[PDB]
């Protein structure tokens, strides 16, 4: 009696814990993805300056 | 004693099985369904900001 019962709870928590163990490999992906995003963001920002050269003039009307 | 008895405790503990086993199954799935939708709202909360470019100009009547 015992042996049919217990492999009947011992497929269910077998189950469980692959659609778990399923949902942490698409949520770290997505996690990493976004964490990788941010750094090309910051260096793309601070490289992107300007610079005036020479002098400023003004044409009078 | 006899196989008419023992049947019918079989079954009765098949049942029980079965149903703990259904419960469990639908629970696991609730759980891991929250716990993916914190992750996204975390993230989401971290990469908004504001910043301030620029003076700040006072108008005065």
């Amino acid at each position: 009696i015992t042996a049919l019962e217990t492999a009947i709870i011992l497929i269910a928590f077998v189950v469980v814990a692959s659609v778990f163990a399923f949902t942490i490999l698409s949520a770290g992906t997505f996690s990493t993805e976004r964490g990788k995003e941010a750094v090309y963001a910051g260096l793309s920002e601070v490289r992107s300056s300007i610079e005036i050269k020479g002098s400023v003039v003004i044409i009078g009307e």
